[PDB]
């Protein structure tokens, strides 16, 4: 899998890990997609998982969109709200479904109202994980990429999340991030969070 732990803890009945790979990889029953409002999967992550999934990213774009409609009755989902697929090709590595998130557009700022949608974004994911009985789940850097929130001010904001969420399914969950040096600002943070 090529994925490295850098840090794990108890954070009540969870296992809390940080982790170095590819989420693609990770050996979590349910692993989150940090998309867009419309789920058209064309970069960063979110391209990963759909071509990872389908073989073809347009390809799961298109089932994402379904599900949304299926699920929501509209073609965009909000901050909060998380839409539901399965993971197809990446069943034989045990991820069984991708649960699909939107953060806020940050684009360099940071404010309490950024923070709420983003909070909303990793809660949400959770919160769906556990009503289905979902026991392990993996997450991205929600924002950090395209959307430009400080990667500090996400990994502080998704401990938030994990702290505050109650639950008896989930008993795993992990932060997996893709890049080493990013992998690092995220290690300080757990370090002084927990
Ligand atoms: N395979 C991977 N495994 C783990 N993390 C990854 C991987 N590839 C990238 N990352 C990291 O994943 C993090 C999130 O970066 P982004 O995927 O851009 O997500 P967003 O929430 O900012 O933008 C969402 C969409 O909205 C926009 O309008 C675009 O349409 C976006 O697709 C970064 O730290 C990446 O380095």
């Amino acid at each position: 899998k090529h994925m490295e732990v850098l840090f794990e803890a108890k954070v009540g009945d969870i296992t809390l890990r940080l982790a170095q790979g590819d989420i693609t990889q990770y050996p979590a029953k349910a692993i989150v997609n940090a998309a867009n409002e419309r789920l058209e999967h064309g970069g960063g992550v979110a391209y990963a998982i759909a071509k990872a999934c389908a073989g073809d990213a347009g390809l799961y774009t298109e089932i994402s969109k379904k599900a949304m409609r299926e699920q929501f009755g509209r073609d965009c989902i909000d901050h909060g709200e998380v839409v539901v697929t399965p993971a197809m090709n990446l069943e034989e590595r045990g991820i069984k479904y991708v649960l699909h998130t939107v953060g806020p557009v940050c684009g360099g700022m940071w404010s309490g109202e950024l923070k709420e949608k983003l909070y909303k974004a990793f809660l949400g994911p959770l919160e769906k994980a556990e009503e289905m009985g979902v026991e392990s789940i993996a997450f991205p850097a929600v924002s950090a990429g395209i959307r430009g929130c400080d990667l500090e001010k996400v990994v502080e904001t998704f401990l938030e999340a994990v702290k505050d969420f109650k639950g008896s399914a989930v008993k795993e969950v992990a932060l997996v991030i893709y890049d080493r040096k990013s992998a690092e600002v995220a290690l300080k943070v757990f370090e002084r969070s927990l």
